[PDB]
This record gives C-alpha cells, sequence and structure tokens, in this order.
C-alpha cells in the first residue's frame, strides 16, 4: 500500500518559535503533548504564555516595518518562498505525515494521502496569488486621479485547531503571506509538533526572521493574550463557536482587531427520493465519520424523504459496522482513535442522551477498550429535532438520521439553528439542487457530493458557523486592508 | 396593449452628424417600406462614404482630450444614458409603431420585448459607466503600476434589420458607457427607429458629435466604415459573409479592432428524461420568434428516438396555429419575412429540403397577395448533409431530427463552422452540466430558449462570431487598456 | 444657484417607521428634538427601546424570507426601486435640505448644495450596482461544478450619527438594499426628522413592507438592543471609537453578527517645502472647519515643514478669521452652531486644555453669541505631540498646526495614534506623493486636497478608525454573504 | 556570470508535434546562421503547410473533450507550467549560449535578462490556471445563469527573432495557463531555442499535442497558420506590414481571433523639471537595448527647449562608450544585427536622415568585416517629416527633438499610426498624470523606460496592435466565454 517512515521518528522541535530562532518559554514551564491512540507522552513543548506571545508580536511588529525586508521584496518573491515551502513540505512528506498520524489520531493514510496533500496544493495555490493581488483605478467624480491599494493588514495572530493541525496551520498563514502580513500562530494545545516542524522549514526556505512566528501553549492563556493584545492587528480562530464569541468579544475590548471565525456546526443533508441512494449514503457516512467525525462541517442531521428512509437507515447501519478500531499507525486499522478524554466524554455523554430521549439506536453507542479514546461508530435513527444530539454539535462518530415527507418544512428544519457553516442536498433534479441550494442557510452547499473542500473555493459560515471566508480569491480579502489614494489634477480624461 | 391613438407621422429622414440633420452629400435617397403591405413609407438620405466620412471627422472631434464627452464625469455619461432611456420610454408607443410598420414585426412584440429590452439595457449600460475600472499592479522592482480601462475612442457600429431598435442599444449602450463616440450605419431596409432615437440623443443633451447616424447601403455606406483610416474599432451584426468582409477590410486598412456577431445553426438536443411540452414550446419559439429572423434560431432539433415521433407530433400541431397577416392588426400572429431577398432566399431552401427527401410536414410555400409571408413550415427526417441542415434560413422553418448516441449527437450538433448558441432538454443535473460544457456554442440555454439578457454577455465560437457583448465582459470590447509604470525610490506592499 | 423653502417646514413625520406604518413608540415616550441654532423644540419624536427594535427586527426578517418579493424581484428591480426613490428626495430636496439645516445646525447652502446632492448621487450609484453583484464559477480540483452567490446577508441594523444624517442615511441604505438586504435602522437622537421623511419616500417608492425599517431612540437604548439582537446578522456603526468597541463587544456576546464601523480620527496632513501653499492652506482649512468640524475626516493634525510654518500659519490664520456665525438657515452665515450642549461643553473644555498646555492661541478661543452652540473659529500654532488637543478627536472648529524637519520623523509622528481614518499630503513631487501616501496608516490619502469623498470609491479606517469599508465596489462585499456551492459531476472539461 | 563549459552542441532541429521529432513532409531544411560571425550553424527542417496541417490535427486532437489536457485539474496544467519553468532553470546556461550564438544577443543579456524573464513569465503564468474565473450573474426572469472562461481551442503563434525564447513563453504561458493547444511557428533567423525547448515541454510532461513546434519562413509556414481553417486563433509579434496580412488572412479563411504585437514609433517627452540624467539613461537605454531592436525603441525623443542641448550632449556622451563585436566575448557591449536584410535597412534610413538634414552627432556606418555591425548612431533637430521621424529603424539610431509647447507635442508625439509606447520625463504629479493620459500609447511610462513585466498587460493602439498580452488582462484573450442559462422554478437573490 503507501509509502512509510523507514526510520522511527525523531521530535527535534519543541520550543517556541520567534525571529526564526528556538526559544524556551519565558517561565521555563513545559507542557507534555501525548499519542490518543496509546495515551503515551511523546515529548515536552515549550509552553507559550502572555510573555511569550508579546515577544512574538514585537519581532511580528518588526518584520512589517515600512523599507523592511518582506515589506520591500517583490510581490513575486514572497510567492517564491510560498512555492518553495510547498516543495519543503513535499521533501518531508513521510516524515509530516507519521508525526501528524501519531500526535493527531489520525489515520495515516489520510495524512499522507490528505492532509499532505492537501497542504502542499493549498500554499502552492496561495503562492500564485502574491503578485495578482491587486487595487483598482476609480473615475471618481470630479478632477482627481484615484487609485487603490490592497495593503497587507500587518500583524495577525492565528489560532490553530487539532483536528487538521498541518492544513489548517497552511490554511491560515498561506494566504496571510502571500498577502504581506507577518504572523503570530498559536497551534492547538494537543498537535503543536507538526507546525514546530514546519517553522523548521520557513526558515531553510529563506523567510525572513519575525514573518512567521509560532507560539505552543494553551488557550486561555497563550490565545488570549494574542485575543487581547493592542499591537495584532488581525485574530483569525478556528475552534468552537462558544471560544469565537470570547475571541470577538475581546477584540471588542482590546484594539478593535479584525476578527475572521470558522466555527462549529451542526449541518444537515436532505435527501430526496430521487436520489442516487448508493450515492447519497456513501456520502453522508463519510460527512459524518471521516476522521472520528472530528470535522466543523460534519454532516450531523441527514433528513431523508419517507419513501426512501427505511432503505437508507438500513444501508447506513451496513456501512457503519465495518470499522475497525486501533492504532491509526497500523495497517488494516479504519478507525483511529478521539483527540483526548475531553472530547471522548462529551461524545459519550450525547450518545447517552440519545438513548435517553428515545432516538433509536441502530449500532455502536459505546467506548471501545479502555486505552486511547475509542468510540464505536453510532448511527442513530427516528431523531427528532428537539433532542440535544439534534442540536448540538458531537465532533464524534455519531450520525442521526431523520425523516421528512414535506420539502418546504424541512429546509425550515434544516435552517432552525444558530449554526450555518455546510449542507448537502442529494437529487438527481435540476430545478431541486439549485432551489433548495439557494434556500439553506449554509455556507458551502454540496450537490450529490459532501465535504469537497479545495483551496481554489471560499469557505466559511453562515450565522453562528462564522465571520469571513477562507481561501479561494474572496478569502484573499480578509487579509488586505484598502488604502484609497485620492490625488488632485488639473483636468481628467477618460 | 396600449396602441398609438393617432397616426404615425414618419419626421426623421436625414444623417444625423453633430446633432444636426444632413441631406446626403451625393443628393441621393432611398426608399423604405412596409413589408406587410409593400408600400413605401418615406424615402431616406443615401449616405455613401462623403457622408461616413463627415460623420468620423464629428466623432474623431467629440473624442478629443479636453473635449466635453472626454473631461465630463463618467456618472454624467450614466446620466444621460439614463435620460436617453427616459425619453424612450416617454416615446415607447411611437417607437414600437414604427418598429413594427418599417420591420414587419408584430406589435406586441414590439411594445413589450424589443421596446423593454432597449430600455432596460440602456438603464444597465447607464449604471457602468463610473463602475469601468482599472487595476493596481505589484510589478517586480521599485515601480508603481496602474492601468487606465480608457475609451478605444471612434466606433464604427453596422445594424441590422431584424432588431433595428434593440440592437442599436445594444451597441450605442455600452460604447457610450465606456466613454466611445460612434458612427452608426443602421440596416438599408429599417433606418427610421435609430433616425429617431438619434432626436433623442439630441434632446438628451448628448454633446455633438458623440453619436452620429449614418443611413445607407451595406457595400457603400458599411464598406466606407470598415475601410476608414480615422475609425478605431467596428461592430458589425449581420451575416457571417459580409462579417468576413468587415475583418478583412479592417486588416487591410488600419487594423481597427474588430467585434462581430454572425449567423448560426444552432442546435438544441432533447434528451428522453425531458420535460416534453416545455421543450416543444421552447424550440417552437426558438425558430418560430419574429418569423424565424433570428440569428440564434433553433434551427436543428435534434430528439431522442424513443420521444421522435410524439415531439414531431405535437410540432406540428403547434406550428399550425398562426394566423397571418399586418404585423399591428390584433389577432395576427404572424407577420411578414423583412424583403423579397429574404422571402426568395427562404423559398429556395424549403425547396431544397423537399428535393433532398426531407420530410414536410406542414407549410412549405408562400402565402397571400401581398407582402413576403412564407407559411410555417416544419421538415422531419433531416439529415445532417442536407443544405436546410447546414445553411442559416432566417425563415419560419423548423429542423426535427434524431439521434440515438448522446456522444455521437454532440459532434453532430458541433460539427458546423458556427457557435451561436445551443439548447439542452433534459431534468438530470449531470447531463444539463457536461453536454452545456461540451456544446461548442457561446450561450447554451437549459430547458429554455432565446433568454437574452444585458446582464449577461452574448456572442459566438467559431464563424458565429468574435468576442462578447454585454454584461461585464462585454464592456470590455469597448476599452482599451493602458499601462501606466512610474519609477519610484522604493516601493513597500 | 440657490432656491429656498417657499411655504414654512411643517414636521408631519415623527413615528416608528415598521412595515410601511407609522406606530407609536411600546411605552408611549417621546422625545424633544431640538434646532441647534435656537435651542428651540421642534417636535416629539417617538421613543424607540428594546422592544420597538424586536417589532422592527420581525418585520425585517418576514420580508428577507425565501420566496418574499424582496427575495425573489429581479436585482434589476432592487435598482429600479433605489433609482425612484433618489427621484423622490430630488423631488423633495428643499423640504429635506431645509429640515437637514434646521434639525442638524447645517449651513443650509451645504445641505442643498452638498448634502442633498451627495444623497442623490449616491442612492444612484448603488441604484446601479444591483445587477452586477456577481459570484464565481471555479475550476476546482476534482470532478465537480463549482459555483459561488453572493447573496445579501440578511437583516441590517444600521446606527447613523448626527453629522450628516441624510448622507450616512443613504451610505447605509444603498449598499444594503443594492444587495438584497433589508434593514433595521437607528438614526442619531439629535437628527431624526431627514430619515423619517425618507422612510415616507421609500414608502412611496414601492418597497416592500419590512425591507426599511426606522427606529429613532437613544443609543443606550434601542442602538443596544440593536447590537445585541440574536436576530440581527449584521451591525453596521458609524459614531465614536468608544461606542464602537461596545458594538463589537455586544456582537461578541451576543449572536457573532457581522460588524462593520466607521470611527472617530485624528487625522494627520504633512505640507512638503515644494507644495502649492495657497493650495494646500485652503485644504487644510476645509479639512478641519467643514460644518464646525464635525467631521470624522477632520484635519485635526497638521505638520508643515519648517521653511514655510510661519507662513502657512498666517495664511490660514487670516482664513479662519473671515466667518460670520449665525442661524445656518439665514444668507449671508457661513459658520452654524455645534449639534449639541454636550459637544459645545467638550470642545470649549479642548480649547482651554490647549491654552493651558502651552498652545499658541491664533485667533478664537472660546464661545459666540446669547444662543445656540457657537464656537469661534480657533487657530493653535507650536502644538506638540503630548497636547491633549493633539491627540483627541475635538470635532469643533480648532486647528492645530505643527512643524517639522525630518520627513521619516514626521511620518512616524502622523502614524503614531490608534487612528487610522485619512489623511493629506502636499508636494508637487511624485515620489514623495507615492512614496508617503504608502507609507501613511489610513484608510483614504488626499495628494494635494482633502475630504473629497465619493459614492465610486471606498472610504473606512485603518487600525481603531474602523472595522471594513463603505461604498465603492469594495464596500459592497461587506452587504453579501458568499455561498459556495460544489456539484458532484461524472467528468469535468476546461 | 556563469558560463557554458563545454561547447553548445546542437541537438534538435526538427518539426516537434505530438512529442516526436518530424523531418519536413517536403525533406528541405534550411540554414541557420550566427550573425556575429556569418558562419551557419545548423540546418533545420523546414516546415510548410502541410507540415503546419500535421500539427494542427496534433493540437485538435489533445483538445478533444474527454482528453487528458481538458480534463486534468486546472491546478496540473499549472504545476507542468511550474516545472517546465524548472527545467529552463535548469538548462539556463546552455539555453542563454544558444540565444547569444543564434540571436546576435549579448550573453550577459541573455543569461541575466532573457533566460530569467523567460522563468518568472512562466511561472507568472502557471500561478494563474487555476485563478482564471467564470461569473453568476442575477439576470432578469426565473433562471439561473454562469459563465464558463473556456479555452478558446487551437492556438497558432507566430514569434520574432528579437526576443526568441522570452516571446515563446509570453505566448504559450498564458496559453497554455488557460488550457489552449499551441501551434508555434519560430522566426526562421532563431529557431534553436524554441526547439530545445520542445524537448522540455516533453520532458516536464505535457501530453502529446498540447504543443506543437513548425519551424520554417513566414510566407509559407506563417501564412498557413494564419489561414488555417482549423485553427481558432492566431497571434502574431512582428511588423505592422506581416500583422495587416494576418488580419486580412484570419477575415478571409475562418475568422480566426486575432493578437497582434507590432511595430512602433514610440516617442518620450522630457521635461525642463526632468531629472536630466535619469532621463538620458532611460531614453537611452530605451533606443539602444539589444542593438535597437525592441517594438518598444524610444525612437523619436522630444525634449523641451532650455534643456535640449544638453540633453543631446549628454546623449552623445553616453552613445560613444560602446564595444562591438561578438556577443559572446566578455568584454563586448554591443553585437550585431540580426541579418543583412534588417542591416540593409538600418543603413539606408541612416543615409535618408544625413539626406534629409538630420544633424548627425555620432556613429552614421557600419563596422568590421564579419556580421551585420552598425555603428550606435545619434541625430539631433530631426523634424517630423523625416523618414528617421516616421519608419521604425530596428537598429541602433537615435533621434532627438526638441519642443517649445507641451500641448503641441503631445499631438506630436501622437501624430503617427503607432501606438506601443511612450515615456514621460518630470517630477511634477500633474504633469506625469495628465500627459500620460494623453498619449495613444498602450504603456506609459513615467521616469523610466521598457520595464516590461509579467503582471502588467501590454500592446498596443493603433496599428502598434490588436489585444494585451500578459497580467490579468492578457489572459483573457486566451479565454472563449460561454453563457449558460438554466430554467428553475423560483430564484431568491
Ligand atoms: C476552551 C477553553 N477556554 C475556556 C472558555 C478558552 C477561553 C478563551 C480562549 C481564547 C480567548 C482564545 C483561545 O485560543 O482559547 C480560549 C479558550
Ligand atoms: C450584402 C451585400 N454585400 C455583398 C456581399 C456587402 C458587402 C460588403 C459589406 C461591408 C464591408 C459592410 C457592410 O455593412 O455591408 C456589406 C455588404
Ligand atoms: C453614548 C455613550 N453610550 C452610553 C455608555 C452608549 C453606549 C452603548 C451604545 C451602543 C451599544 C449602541 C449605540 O448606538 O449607542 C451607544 C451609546
Ligand atoms: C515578411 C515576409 N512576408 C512578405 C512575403 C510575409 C508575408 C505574409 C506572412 C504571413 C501571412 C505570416 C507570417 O508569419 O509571415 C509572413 C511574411
Ligand atoms: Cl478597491
Ligand atoms: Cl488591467
Ligand atoms: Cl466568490
Ligand atoms: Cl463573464
Ligand atoms: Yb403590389
Ligand atoms: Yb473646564
Amino acid at each position: 500500500d503507501l509509502p512509510v517512515l523507514l526510520t522511527d521518528l525523531k521530535i527535534q522541535y519543541t520550543k517556541i518559535f520567534i525571529n526564526n530562532e528556538w526559544h524556551d518559554s519565558v517561565s521555563g514551564k513545559k507542557f507534555p503533548v501525548f499519542n490518543p491512540a496509546t495515551e503515551e507522552e511523546l515529548c515536552q513543548v515549550e509552553e507559550g504564555d502572555k510573555e511569550d506571545v508579546d515577544k512574538a508580536v514585537k519581532a511580528a511588529r518588526q518584520a512589517f516595518q515600512i523599507g523592511s525586508p518582506w515589506r520591500t521584496m517583490d510581490a513575486s518573491e514572497r510567492g517564491r518562498l510560498l512555492y518553495k515551502l510547498a516543495d519543503l513540505i513535499e521533501r518531508d512528506r513521510l516524515l509530516l505525515a507519521t508525526m501528524e498520524s501519531m500526535n493527531g489520531g489520525k489515520l495515516y493514510s489520510n495524512a499522507y494521502l490528505n492532509d499532505l496533500a492537501g497542504c502542499i496544493k493549498t500554499l502552492r495555490y496561495c503562492a500564485g496569488w502574491a503578485d495578482k493581488i491587486q487595487g483598482r483605478t476609480i473615475p471618481i467624480d470630479g478632477n482627481f486621479f484615484t487609485y487603490t491599494r490592497h495593503e497587507p493588514i500587518g500583524v495577525c495572530g492565528q489560532i490553530i485547531p487539532w483536528n487538521f493541525p498541518l492544513v489548517m496551520l497552511i490554511w491560515k498563514i498561506g494566504p496571510a503571506l502571500s498577502c504581506g502580513n507577518t504572523v503570530v500562530v498559536k497551534p492547538a494545545e494537543q498537535t503543536p509538533l507538526t507546525a514546530l516542524h514546519v517553522a523548521s522549514l520557513i526558515k531553510e526556505a529563506g523567510f525572513p526572521p519575525g514573518v512567521v512566528n509560532i507560539v505552543p501553549g494553551y488557550g486561555p492563556t497563550a490565545g488570549a493574550a494574542i485575543s487581547s493584545h493592542m499591537d495584532i492587528d488581525k485574530v483569525a480562530f478556528t475552534g468552537s463557536t462558544e471560544v469565537g464569541k470570547l475571541i470577538k468579544e475581546a477584540a471588542g475590548k482590546s484594539n478593535l482587531k479584525r476578527v475572521t471565525l470558522e466555527l462549529g456546526g451542526k449541518s444537515p443533508c436532505i435527501v430526496l427520493a430521487d436520489a442516487d441512494l448508493d450515492n447519497a449514503v456513501e456520502f453522508a457516512h463519510h460527512g459524518v465519520f471521516y476522521h472520528q467525525g472530528q470535522c466543523c462541517i460534519a454532516a450531523s442531521r441527514i433528513f431523508v424523504e419517507e419513501s426512501i428512509y427505511d432503505e437508507f437507515v438500513r444501508r447506513s447501519v451496513e456501512r457503519a459496522k465495518k470499522y475497525i478500531l486501533g492504532n491509526p499507525l497500523t495497517p488494516g486499522v479504519t478507525q483511529g482513535p478521539q483527540i483526548d478524554k475531553e472530547q471522548y466524554d462529551k461524545i459519550l455523554d450525547l450518545i447517552e442522551s440519545g438513548k435517553k430521549e428515545g432516538a433509536k439506536l441502530e449500532c455502536g453507542g459505546g467506548p471501545w477498550g479502555n486505552k486511547g479514546y475509542f468510540v464505536q461508530p453510532t448511527v442513530f435513527s427516528n431523531v427528532t429535532d428537539e433532542m440535544r444530539i439534534a442540536k448540538e454539535e458531537i465532533f464524534g462518530p455519531v450520525q442521526q438520521i431523520m425523516k421528512f415527507k414535506s420539502l418546504d418544512d424541512v429546509i425550515k428544519r434544516a435552517n432552525n439553528t444558530f449554526y450555518g457553516l455546510s449542507a448537502g442536498v442529494f437529487t438527481k433534479d435540476i430545478d431541486k439542487a439549485i432551489t433548495i441550494s439557494s434556500a439553506l442557510q449554509a455556507g458551502t452547499v454540496w450537490v450529490n457530493c459532501y465535504g469537497v473542500v479545495s483551496a481554489q473555493c471560499p469557505f466559511g459560515g453562515f450565522k453562528m458557523s462564522g465571520n469571513g471566508r477562507e481561501l479561494g480569491e474572496y478569502g484573499f480579502h480578509e487579509y488586505t486592508e484598502v488604502k484609497t489614494v485620492t490625488v488632485k489634477i488639473s483636468q481628467k480624461n477618460s
């Protein structure tokens, strides 16, 4: 099957990365990092806090100064540095996939084939934009010459989640750097290791010091310090809606820093009677169960037209019973662990609520073993809108299936949530596909597929699933600050 | 459907240059006719090379750096276009009546479709005038680079007889919104509505020389435009054959920019899963609208075998319900062809269909004692090598063909030098997307046909055209890009 | 030419406007509205509070529903409705200019010639965008058809200041409606009247009920209710940086509503020795003194190169002594009153601090007259960076003039502020104009002019002067929510 | 400046079709020369109509719906272009050496400028491949409308001899990034570097038929491209005279789309307040770079009266510092003209200057015993009616003229059928903006000259061109817009 690392993974990078150098935490404190499949400690990482964030921000600010190498180099050269970084990640693909799998509880085949490929491709996409970011010339009323500059914003604080550590790192730094910003990155406490390896590559690629700085640490300490910092121009955060609210609040209270948020969801699928049933079953399944359900876009409410509901459930249950739980580095394993005990506990609790509230348990419904954080793939049918499992983001391998008869009513039910990250629509009918996708209050709507994400398209939430968009052309806007320059002239001509 | 309460009086018949009326330099005039009755409506000044030359000088002068048209706010060019739209709206009854009478165009369509299209298109174009923007560009090196999307200059615009008013606006709207000046040559058959619009251009307050209108013939006035050494751009809508000559003359003269919207032989592909009545109705509309006199006519309808016989049957039933007569007469649902030359060409192609073994299902000859009426005609069992399957007919003549293989029918649909438009009829998402992607056609309609709007670009693939008109994209063709690159001591992102 | 209203202005619209009908406040309470030139009470206006906001939001939500007239009408028809509204405002231009002047303390000639013309032109500009808002088709990796929809966001709460009540009303509703949103508008407590007249014209134009709702009232009541409302999708606010922070905070705490802010400034001008001196004096003067200094963009720090400093001051003082203070409806008056007693007091307090801290008072420096809130046009020279008058936004007719010798240093001084709304650069040199304007941390930089604002160009702040941009092509983005639709297909072709 | 350590061995001399090397159909070959020495470097297969026909069939096949090139990810087209850039970088010494030897091009410029420009341009184009996007459009009525910016198809690309490698990349980069297939005809004088690049195109992994290269003459292979019935678009850089013939043949044949980058007679306007040394230096570079063999050559320098004499003085001093010889020889700063026909034409124009009374300040004749060397030549007191003021020289011949009235000199600068570029030298903001706005030129440089980059669009006004190359805007010309309009039951905003 796939290539593997022929030598044992040695963890080398564990410190705070500022000005292209490695730093101990100011306090001297360190924190442990674990393998969630085995509960073994992999290493200790420097514990960044407010004081470390402050150093990083000073370094990022200095690198952003007018006249600095990063501000004065050709846009095309920023692009070239990003392309070079992509090449380096490609070179270290085995190492990074192995590290990502070990630290993140992520199936190795997925880490190698999906995550690493996504990283490389996304970086290369971003590189291409650097010298194609353009302002406007504007035919303003009066005798004036008016143009706009789409400048970088400045120092961007970027807070990265644990579910796709490498991919999310690139999703953030790629556009930020392509646009000419400098960054202070705070990877998730659970998964700092791949980010720190990437930092070694950032130095190797030749980025000027201070352009990228990485501060491992906890949310309420390092993350909060970023969000309330008086010299950070922008914060980007991916994670829970609850923390998203606190970031936005702290931005308002501190220096009115710009904010982009990619938060939770409770994304619905609507499966019409005319759908290709196998395709719908398969995508809805993938949509819920990919990476042990640990995706913001998880297809966590599947609404199925009455006449095909029983068959849909049956095929979904068959598909869910085929998994082999274990160490994600082990060939033959097809489901890894949840990231940590807190997530594991929360998932089991929500599964209990489902049983208690009268959802029909079709398979799974409990833990698997004591070692690491494994949850049996679980399917609930006859789920109703008022159940906790129908309302709350689970972030685990738990599928909810519901029936509908009225299309108008099921669109209302799909939209009746504060969330709005994504949705899926399954039908062969042109008119239905277009009109349903238009009516759904979701940032991405998939038609006859699910979970198809690419660097070329903008991604983000409606309502409380997010503020702003990442990637594609549109996502680049959020890493620029627009300046209008209006020059008096003696006479204009069209 | 309001009507004109008074008899239409023809007032504007001369050459319009510098907001004034001129006789032709030669003194010659030409007659203009009502194609339904064959009566002569009036005589119009016959513009030729010398008249074109006067118009071009006027347009050039109005385009000079420092002139009112060059120095006014872009928003004010917009205001002028909006005002022109309001004036056309005010004169809607008059214009629809004139368009109907001169053009052989059903009054209800003239009033409800052509005039509305005109007004809406002008208002759309008006809105772009101060939203045309260049770029600032992060060039390598210590430089500040920007672009200006300037007007091109003097644009010669040659307009056809089938949609005289709409096509006039389709041309002048974007040209003027972008800040060009124009020299317009309306079709010999249908100059009258354009000359009325010229009176409104003056009333609206456009500076003199910004719009000039020179009626006359193609080989004289039209050729003079295309070979003129001080015209920066020519735009032409008409036959592919004349399109070729325009492009050639452009190359030979001063390398003027060229946009062309030419003929078609547009196919429809009707799959077995299609809503059959919807397909029959849109394919029917697609071929028979305005007596078949549309570049986009749905002139090859390919129908999957299993529904072919029923499709033909319903199409024939639909085609036998027309009432032929004067397009000003309420209850008439098919007018005349524009003139005797077209009429003759259409009857000749109908004859070729009979001769080459197509099945004549209805119609197939002329109608009546006066004017140029052709019976609505349906041919079935048409094959790809027949003249009626290859040549643009421009008459009320429908061709229906069968297919069994989707892959093969796409090849057949694409096997033409034309490529203006096409239609796809199916309920299936995948088929709709993949078929529309595979068709070599500038506009592809799905479960409809002939849906045109000012918001979307329109134009041909292959020999159906060069460039696009309208929408955001169409505006590009009326601008000339200038890059300005300024040395600076040091740049910052 | 200056036509006037031939009849006495009769105040007719004083109620809350919801669903194209006039409503009393839920509480029954009303508040007085004044003429700041005379201190006389013009009328009483219904005092909207949380409960009134709630009714307005329900109306706006209902009008935004999928399948509603506002959602299903042609984009071009939204545009037509906006153009029609512009025509109606043009029809009522005398009435509106008179009302704006009387209620706002705004010079009639400026109200009629500038504000009303700006309103009409802005609306017409926005109308033209309605059917030119476009998404993308995107050549995503894999066998997919991807497109985007630039949908309206939904219910937009819009909070308008008292300095340009009509112009700011249009600046907000024009783009919001052009994009297809519905709105709940809260005009300033001081100046609700012109907005309520515009509401009558919104109804007359034929906008569907609930598309535009207007709730007069106070900031901490009605304004706070908007900013914390759980069913408002977006809030836009123009006003003080202090309130801006509270809005952003409440957005974060409530439902993560999108936020745009246009806040204060302390905008600098930099006048080089090679500048056209009369032009620079005139524009810097206009920049500070326009509408009694009551502009967010006021040119409130003028830095002048040493060799021309004394002459600059002299000419500035001569220019400032030519005003005639009085009722802004009186022909010949060239300076009106400040909006209210609170502003008046604040301005006089800052003028006192200037004297006290050792700025040189060149002219003015105190109040004027027996009625209304008049402040003498005041010029301070020898201002230094640590003085209150150099740091705090004054919002009155108070000009600060300072000297510099080093261009590098003065750029630092210009940038050394949390503000960043705008700036001015005065020089004949190409290189200086480009490199200085690039270096300044300001949203709009004027070269050899000042205060040139148009609907065609984006406008907004860097740093704590704002979040986002208003108007131009770019400003429209902030009133759309991007939806990506990705459709599985059997095979794609380029 | 690294150099090639081994002797250059010429390996690729054949026609490149379907990633294979072909002999000419006729069997004929043509010689290729070193212009510095007149020695024959090799013989190259002489492509003609029949070879063009094979190449077009290969390109057409590679463009078919469902082919690898049509179906691959846009990002993968980009990757292939990036890989090609890496391979050119690997072979930089070889390519620079070959370009210098065959093109008479100074080695340092070949290595530092041409090769770097090639690599950077390709990398720029690569980045656009997956960023080419259409639109979704809020059309009136119950419809869903979107556009596809498709590749056009088979693009014939005719390349000049002055910048063989750079111009090759300028053409194929955007064409391929957009998804087209190409048939490339390099200049008869300079086919060798293109054929080496073809080997790299294969090595990079482009599918067969995506790029085809047919060496040969203009009136044979070039004319066959321009009149071919299955080529969708032709792009040509070269003389205005041939440009006209290409456009004419396009019109006569199949109405293929046309982009042209032609000659110029580009003016500079130097104001009294200019940084004089900067202006002298850039105007000098502008006219003398690559022995004056640039379409954008700054061939009319208008200088304000009060600084005219000094401008001339400094220009003459600058022109007298060259060392003429073999462009591979270290220390040489001026190479030969490309061939005898150019050499003769240049000397003839220099004679006309003397005859018509221009003041010869330096140079004015040939140099050396072998190869086509012309002394760097400066004329002052040039007037607008002289041949040297009107005709494109394409040699190291500088024309300097005086003006007093700015309004008048703008008219003089604009009084030409050409309009490729211009330069404006001033420190004044207002002058810089208003003069650049008033000039009828595609690129206007302010306080610099000849600053070209892949990020900015480039092309001519008037008879200096049709369309733009490079930048965002240049990509439009390698796409064909398709509007797809789908009927739906009800739309929502
Ligand atoms: C999940 C742990 N918690 C407690 C609510 C928090 C609280 C606040 C933050 C902030 C401001 C940033 C962060 O990254 O993580 C957090 C985490
Ligand atoms: C239809 C009559 N014919 C003869 C082919 C022509 C020939 C040439 C032209 C040209 C160049 C322009 C034109 O408008 O009409 C023509 C008409
Ligand atoms: C005028 C100052 N104050 C009172 C503290 C406030 C405070 C809060 C708001 C909010 C949230 C919205 C507003 O419109 O006005 C305010 C005004
Ligand atoms: C410059 C030599 N000549 C004149 C015979 C030509 C003539 C025509 C062409 C054409 C059509 C294409 C070409 O590439 O070169 C030519 C060169
Ligand atoms: Cl912009
Ligand atoms: Cl551009
Ligand atoms: Cl988008
Ligand atoms: Cl488009
Ligand atoms: Yb008769
Ligand atoms: Yb006080």
